[PDB]
């Protein structure tokens, strides 16, 4: 039972492009205080809840109603763009209440742009000390490094869904790996070995289609922009490989071990695949380091 829950505005936006995207391994849950935006998310589960203080109260006055909407996860998302009122204050809460309960959490959210002003920065900086403190493993894409990621001729006025597509990439990444119905699936306590109270974890993204595609998108996700850092300082490595129907066992063990080549000698690495047929001949490598 897995759980992704979007928290504040943009996290909505990104749990709705989540949607949009096939990624029916989960059940989706909204918070928010726009009851009027809440209204147009897709997600099943909506809680309206109540400067990132009055989130956390928020969440906090509705405590129950989030424990009821988690219960019965055995891990959860908490996915959220830091810096505004609430999912910067809130989404720690749903954080720390998901914790409590058990769920292996995992927190996906995003720095703001530094076209949206220091203050908003310094608030998200804030609140992503307070996930840290929160959540199992954290993820953390600040929007600046999409720069790096998008096109010269990517409009400013879409920016904000380039945002959603990274984070959905953080949350699917990990999420297809462990219960899709085509069941090559992953052990859920291998998993828990890898993101349990780790802390702060790097992502890196690979994309290629050519006739080695497997050692083409790992050497891309090997040194995704995403990426802070090498993810040879890293312990433990979560590697996903999702491909079409031709996706090969080899090109997976292919992709796994450049990827184990890379981390440090006896990093921990567990590493699955995911057939989804609407990709063609391109394969995605999603890689998740942990532990820094
Ligand atoms: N992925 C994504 N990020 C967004 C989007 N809109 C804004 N963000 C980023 O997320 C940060 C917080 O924005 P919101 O989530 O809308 O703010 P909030 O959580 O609703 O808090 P409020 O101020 O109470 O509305 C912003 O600084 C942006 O950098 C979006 O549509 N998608």
């Amino acid at each position: 039972t897995l759980k992704v829950i979007g928290v504040g505005g943009g996290g909505n936006n990104a749990v709705n492009r989540m949607i949009d995207h096939g990624m029916n391994n989960v059940e989706f849950i909204a918070i928010n205080t726009d009851g009027q935006a809440l209204n147009l998310s897709k997600a099943e589960s909506k809680i309206q809840i109540g400067n990132p203080e009055i989130g956390k109260k928020a969440a906090e006055e509705s405590r129950e109603q989030i424990e009821d909407a988690i219960q019965g996860a055995d891990m959860v998302f908490v996915t959220s763009g830091m810096g505004g009122g609430t999912g910067t204050g809130a989404a720690p809460v749903v954080a720390k209440i998901a914790k409590e309960m058990g769920a292996l959490t995992v927190g996906v959210v995003t720095r703001p742009f530094s076209f949206e002003g220091r203050k908003r920065q310094t608030q998200a900086a804030a609140g992503v000390e307070a996930m840290k403190a929160a959540v199992d493993t954290l993820i953390v894409i600040p929007n600046d490094r999409l720069l790096d990621i998008v096109d010269k001729s990517t409009p400013m006025m879409e920016a904000f869904k380039e945002a959603d597509n990274v984070l959905r990439q953080g949350v699917q990444g990990i999420s297809d790996l462990i219960a899709v119905s085509g069941e090559v699936n992953l052990d859920f306590a291998d998993v828990k070995t890898i993101m349990s109270n780790q802390g702060s974890a790097l992502m890196g993204i690979g994309v290629s289609s050519g006739e080695n595609r497997a050692v083409e998108a790992a050497k891309k996700a090997i040194s995704s922009p995403l990426l802070e850092t090498s993810i040879v300082g890293a312990q433990g490595v979560l590697m996903n490989i999702t491909g079409g129907e031709s996706l090969s066992l080899f090109e997976a063990q292919e992709a796994a071990d450049i990827v184990q080549d890379a981390a440090d000698e006896d990093v921990n690495m567990i590493f699955g695949t995911v057939i989804n047929p609407e990709l063609q001949d391109e394969i995605v490598v999603t890689v998740i380091a942990t532990g820094f």
